[PDB]
C-alpha cells in the first residue's frame, strides 16, 4: 500500500546508519554515534516519480531522533530529507 510499517532488521538499521552519517555531514548535533533503529518504522510509497520515503526513529549518541529518507525506485539513490530531535519515545 501507500503507507506501511516495515521490519527493523538490517535493511532498516542500515537506513538509520545512512541518516546518522548524512547528519554528521551537516553537523547540527556534533558527531553522532549510530546506536539503533527502533519501531515503529514507516515506509511511504511514491508513485510519481516511483520511489520511497522512510520515516525512522533512530537512537544516536543515546538520544532519540526522527529521520526522513528518500530512496529512488530506479537507481536506489538515497537522500536525507529531515533529521530532528531529540524526540519523545514512540
Amino acid at each position: 500500500g501507500e503507507w506501511e510499517i516495515i521490519d527493523i532488521g538490517p535493511f532498516t538499521q542500515n537506513l538509520g546508519k545512512f541518516a546518522v552519517d548524512e547528519e554528521n555531514k551537516i553537523g547540527q548535533y556534533g558527531r553522532l554515534t549510530f546506536n539503533k533503529v527502533i519501531r515503529p518504522c514507516m515506509k511511504k510509497t511514491i508513485y510519481e516519480p516511483k520511489g520511497y520515503e522512510y520515516q525512522l526513529y533512530v537512537y544516536a549518541s543515546d538520544k532519540l531522533f526522527r529521520a526522513d529518507i528518500s530512496e529512488d525506485y530506479k537507481t536506489r539513490g538515497r537522500k536525507l530529507l529531515r533529521f530532528n530531535g531529540p524526540v519523545p519515545p514512540p
